[PDB]
């Protein structure tokens, strides 16, 4: 299998439709070894990780606790044995309060609302990395995923701010990680039908808000040469996984577009 023998923790499964669930299941499925970690519902979480094609340990990791960063590295070697070290990282991890994700306009949201989402959605990338890279293995790999901010989208308003500075943080993670042999990249995908999209994209922000990520939706798949399936997070999976291997070996600092071409086409 293309991750046979290597260890990767994977963060940010939340619901059986989170990117981070399928990230989990087609890693095992390629032969990987992992660790979870999960925030707040842990029962919730580990009937979740239940569901997974093999049994694998779940530990419990809020990124603005720094008690649980400073433990996490000790707390991941406790459940894959001394000696041993990880292979991969997955930041699988996005916040941003209702305030700044278009239940009002983009002038309104408080400053403490916006600094916890970039807290969650771009910091703790490198606190993720901080962490982990003292046991991590060379020729290992440090993925999170990405939403391309390059142009405004008032479907995600302080959200798409949010990326942009996680882009940021992946460049610098590169540099600190290159050292230990690590690479580190994003991979930016399409809008995907998650629990908290799909509510969206529902109403529970309002109408407005609704119709603006059905717009962007609709143009997505107008626009992606080879369709994008926002039902299916499957080959946004594969895409981590390749990044995880040992196939993009002189890859890093970048961003890889698992987006169905849609960024590539201007209608
Ligand atoms: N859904 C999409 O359309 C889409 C598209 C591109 C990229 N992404 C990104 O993919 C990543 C995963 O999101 P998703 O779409 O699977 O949604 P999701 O809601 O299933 O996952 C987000 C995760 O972040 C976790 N999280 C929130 N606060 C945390 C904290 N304090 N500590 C640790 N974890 C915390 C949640 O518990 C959850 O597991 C995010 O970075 C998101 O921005 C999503």
């Amino acid at each position: 299998g293309l991750l046979d023998g290597k260890r990767i923790l994977v963060t940010g499964i939340i619901t059986d439709s989170s990117i981070a669930f399928h990230i989990a299941k087609v890693a095992q499925e390629a032969g990987a070894q992992l660790v979870l970690t999960g925030f707040d519902r842990l029962r919730l979480i580990q009937r979740i990780v239940d569901r997974l094609p093999e049994k694998a340990p779940l530990i419990e990791l809020d990124v603005q606790n720094e008690e649980h960063l400073n433990t996490l590295a000790q707390r991941v070697t406790a459940e894959i044995g001394e000696g041993n070290k990880l292979d991969g990282v997955v930041h699988s991890i996005g916040f941003m309060p209702q305030t700044g994700m278009g239940i009002n306009p983009f002038f309104d949201a408080p400053y403490e609302d916006v600094s916890k989402g970039i807290h969650i959605s771009a910091y703790s990338y490198a606190s993720l990395a901080k962490a982990l890279l003292p046991i991590m293995n060379p020729g290992g790999s440090i993925v999170g995923m990405d939403f391309d901010p390059s142009r405004a989208m008032p479907a995600y308003n302080w959200m798409t701010v949010a990326k942009s500075a996680l882009e940021s943080v992946n460049r610098f993670v590169a540099r600190e990680a290159g050292p230990h042999g690590v690479r580190s990249n994003l991979v930016a995908a399409g809008p995907i039908r998650t629990l908290a999209m799909a509510g969206i994209v529902g109403g529970v922000l309002g109408d407005q808000a609704a119709e603006q990520i059905r717009l962007l939706e609709e143009g997505w798949d107008q626009r992606a040469p080879i369709g994008w399936n926002m039902k299916d997070p499957t080959p946004v999976a594969k895409t981590v996984c390749a990044l995880l291997s040992d196939w993009l070996p002189a890859t890093t600092g970048t961003i890889i577009y698992a987006d169905g071409g849609a960024s590539t086409q201007l209608l």
